[PDB]
């Protein structure tokens, strides 16, 4: 059995081995990549994304979302309040500013060392699930806009057309921004690209050990657990690698510079959080492996995970029994 530890692997692709996407995820699984939940991908040195981020300033964040947390150090919640719309140059300036910059730190484990004890005292900006993409057109080799679509997909394993579209989502960061415990949707594969900036630091649960950390955040969080089944699809959860270590949960952390991709595999549970000011650009994907974790993915059903137009046919294909109760709830 290949990578029988789950730990987090490193790849380096040739030019060669680079153009062909779907070859090369699956040749990472044959080595026993998506056992850890997480890849990282360090693209050929011929490879970029676009030219200059010199032209990306009058991106308009529409909806800038402050993280404002609730609890202790190591086991808390956040909630998003809504702020004013801001460009991107506004928030690149806001967040070198003197509230919510990086602090002076020795190296990443420091950085990560303050983060976990800090986080909860301070709320940062976050610009969040933005349409679009910073991929050149020309850009022929893993660009995040040129997948082939989850609606494709299915249809070729399956056999159904569907309705639906699956486009990239940008994200930009700065110091302590944070993404919580999550699958993704349906439990699907995504690939998230650092375009700019400072590092992002990542942590992941095994696929095979994902059951623990929902055994665990039940108990961690037991008014949210009462009020849906599948609370982590509402992404607010955070929980510290101090605590997973305390309560013998499985993880591994690595942090993604500039320039690199991270793969997280179906029904691995991660989290993070942004070093400073950086820009990300993130899409699901799907692979023939994939179809038995969407038919098996759990749902939220209480209201407040709300989702895209396109989970519905997902469900209804590969869900029919949840289907009608998971609809109630998206109304
Ligand atoms: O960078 C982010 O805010 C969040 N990362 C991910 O959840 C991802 O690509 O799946
Ligand atoms: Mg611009
Ligand atoms: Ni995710
Ligand atoms: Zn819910």
């Amino acid at each position: 059995a290949q990578n029988p530890n789950c730990n987090i692997m490193i790849f380096h692709p040739t030019k060669e081995e680079f153009n062909d996407f779907d070859k090369y995820i699956a040749y990472m699984e044959s080595q026993g990549a998506h056992r850890a939940g997480l890849a990282k991908i360090i693209p050929p040195k011929e490879w970029k994304a676009r030219e200059t981020y010199d032209n990306i300033s009058e991106i308009l964040i529409a909806t800038p979302l402050q993280q404002v947390a609730s609890g202790r150090a190591g086991v808390f919640t956040q909630y998003h309040k809504k702020k004013k719309a801001m460009t991107v140059g506004e928030y690149r300036h806001l967040a070198n500013s003197k509230k919510y910059q990086t602090p002076p730190h020795q190296n990443f484990e420091d950085l990560e060392r303050k983060y976990w004890k800090n986080r909860i005292y301070n709320s940062p900006i976050y610009g969040a699930d933005i349409s679009g993409s910073l991929f050149d057109e020309n850009t022929k080799q893993w660009n995040l806009g040129h997948l082939g679509t989850i609606q494709d997909l299915l249809e070729k394993e399956c056999g159904v057309v569907i309705e639906g579209v699956n486009t990239p989502y940008l994200y930009f960061g700065m110091w302590k921004t944070t993404f919580a415990w999550h699958t993704e949707d349906m439990d699907l594969y995504s690939i998230n690209y650092l375009h700019l900036g400072e590092p992002k630091t990542w942590y992941v649960v095994p696929p095979e050990h994902g059951q623990r950390l929902e055994r665990l955040a039940r108990e961690l969080f037991p008014g949210s657990s009462r009020g849906c089944g599948a609370f982590l699809r509402h992404k607010v959860a955070l929980i510290s690698p101090t605590v997973l270590k305390e309560n013998g949960i499985p993880f591994n952390r690595i942090t993604q510079e500039a320039g690199e991709f991270m793969v997280t595999f179906p029904y691995g549970y991660h989290a993070g959080f942004n070093h400073g000011f950086n820009c990300a650009e993130a899409i699901n994907f799907a692979t023939p492996r994939w179809i038995d974790y969407g038919k098996m993915a759990s749902q939220c059903s209480c209201g407040e995970a709300r989702v895209t137009f396109s989970m519905d046919a997902f469900v209804r294909i590969l869900q029919p029994e949840r289907y009608d109760l998971w609809k109630r709830g998206q109304d």
